[PDB]
């Protein structure tokens, strides 16, 4: 769903 490197917050 989201791009690489991105994390939940």
């Amino acid at each position: 769903k989201r791009p690489p490197g991105f994390s939940p917050f």
